[PDB]
């Protein structure tokens, strides 16, 4: 009865984006020092989790979006995002 | 039908906080280094998840706590918890 | 009526570990870099989160089950998985 939520962070400002489950869909909240504002990611799913990981200083972020017993993995690698290799079984 | 937690880690001995919803309200349990203990956290939410980065040696926290729709960030910064700037929408 | 994951990442290839929570019991998909494949947690859970850290190049993951009210800790310290000292009173 209530949305759900996933949340990552990286450097030292810092970055946070924050994902939220809600009636099917996710969407993205995103600071980067200075205010809140809404991220490019909109996918649908009932469950969401998040990690994210520095390169240098290359964020790469990874979003597990899930509905029924399907997950789909979600890519950010600093310029858009793809499709992940990510399955559940074989 | 049964609670929800959220986990974050930092430093290398290391300090650990889980969070746990339950029956509509957030609490944290604490790791540092030697036992487990209740920590000062405790606000409504029927969902939560964390994040949490270091800026040296200083730890900061930011937890996402949810009910309904509205998601409230809670934040850590070395000296008390206050409420974050988060909002889902505007 | 969905599955609800968490997932954690360490090193910069990097590895990736995702956990499913699918009617009450919590499996692992992993990712080295080439491919994901099943890892060796099984244990029983409606509800996973996970964190993890690195001391030097040793990875420890701690993932928290819960069924009901009872969360138990998992350890993974680069050897086998172990139950965690966590208790959520006392
Ligand atoms: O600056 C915001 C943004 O570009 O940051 C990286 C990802 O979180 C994107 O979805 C998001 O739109
Ligand atoms: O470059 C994307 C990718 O290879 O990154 C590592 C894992 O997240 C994979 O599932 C994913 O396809
Ligand atoms: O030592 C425990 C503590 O001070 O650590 C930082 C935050 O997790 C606080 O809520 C918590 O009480
Ligand atoms: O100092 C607190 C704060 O500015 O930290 C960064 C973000 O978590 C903000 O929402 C929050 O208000
Ligand atoms: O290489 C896979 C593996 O050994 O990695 C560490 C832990 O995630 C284990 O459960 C898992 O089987
Ligand atoms: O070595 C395992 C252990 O001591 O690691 C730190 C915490 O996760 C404890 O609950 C756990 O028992």
């Amino acid at each position: 009865s209530s949305v759900q939520t996933a949340a990552t962070s990286w450097g030292t400002v810092p970055s946070i984006r924050v994902y939220t489950a809600n009636n099917g869909k996710i969407t993205e909240r995103c600071w980067n020092g200075k205010g809140w504002y809404t991220g490019a990611f909109n996918e649908p799913g009932d469950n969401v989790s998040v990690t994210s990981w520095l390169v240098g200083s290359a964020i790469h972020i990874r979003v597990y979006a899930s509905t029924g017993t399907t997950t789909t993995e979600w890519c950010w690698d600093g310029n858009g995002w793809t499709k992940g290799a990510y399955t559940a079984t074989n």
